[PDB]
């Protein structure tokens, strides 16, 4: 509730001040455009950018680091299958996934008590549904 907001801006903050800092990372900025890289979404299926990522933290899409770290593994594993496994830009994109695991340990123990907060409020939200909606 008030502790997804707390951890959602945590993690847009990891994302803006941490991972779009990495030197030359405007790649993995923004989606892809059609119109400039025409080949990309032929090869690339779960395309994912930080701006995405962004967009899905302001959603509450996060409820937890893993989600979160699913999403950003995504930019990474895209770049390889594009950009190939020893590229200058899958390079970047590894160290963008870097910044953002050494981060997030950082701030292990206060993101801990979020995920546990957010979880047993999310359950007493949904158990509170059901029993209002059998009764
Ligand atoms: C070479 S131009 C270019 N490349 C990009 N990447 C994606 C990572 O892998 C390599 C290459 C395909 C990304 C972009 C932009 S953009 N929206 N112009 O389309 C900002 C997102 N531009």
């Amino acid at each position: 509730d008030d502790d997804q907001v707390a951890f959602s801006f945590i993690l847009d903050n990891i994302v803006t001040q941490k991972m779009m800092a990495v030197p030359d990372s405007w790649p993995f900025h923004h989606p892809v455009n059609k119109k400039f890289v025409p080949d990309y979404y032929k090869v690339i299926v779960n395309p994912m950018d930080l701006e995405t990522i962004r967009k899905n933290i302001s959603k509450h899409k996060y409820q937890s680091r893993e989600s979160f770290l699913d999403d950003v593994n995504l930019i990474l594993a895209n770049s390889v299958k594009y950009n190939g496994p020893e590229s200058q830009y899958t390079k970047t994109a590894q160290e963008i996934v870097n910044v953002c695991y050494q981060t997030l340990t950082e701030y292990d123990e206060h993101l801990t008590q979020l995920e546990k907060d957010i979880c047993t409020a999310k359950e007493a939200a949904l158990e509170e549904a059901e029993l209002e909606s059998l009764d």
